[PDB]
């Protein structure tokens, strides 16, 4: 489904596997940005994705997970 979780991503793994789950590891930063992590487990194990929001932390993660789980890297 989609557009309500960060479109292109989210829409592609949720599509090809939904089911998937998602832990916050934690919020830190450069002092002038929020830097958070998510690891987003895909089949049995946990891909991990930074971003400076946690909902771009995900993607990274969930983008990452279903992209190297079809193609890699």
């Amino acid at each position: 489904p989609g557009p309500v979780l960060p479109k292109n991503a989210l829409m592609q793994l949720n599509e090809i596997k939904p089911g998937l789950q998602y832990m916050l590891l934690s919020q830190t930063g450069p002092v002038h940005a929020p830097l958070f992590v998510m690891s987003v487990e895909v089949n049995g194990q946990v891909f991990e994705g930074s971003g400076p929001t946690k909902k771009k932390a995900k993607l990274h993660a969930a983008e990452k997970a279903l992209r190297s789980f079809v193609q890699f890297p």
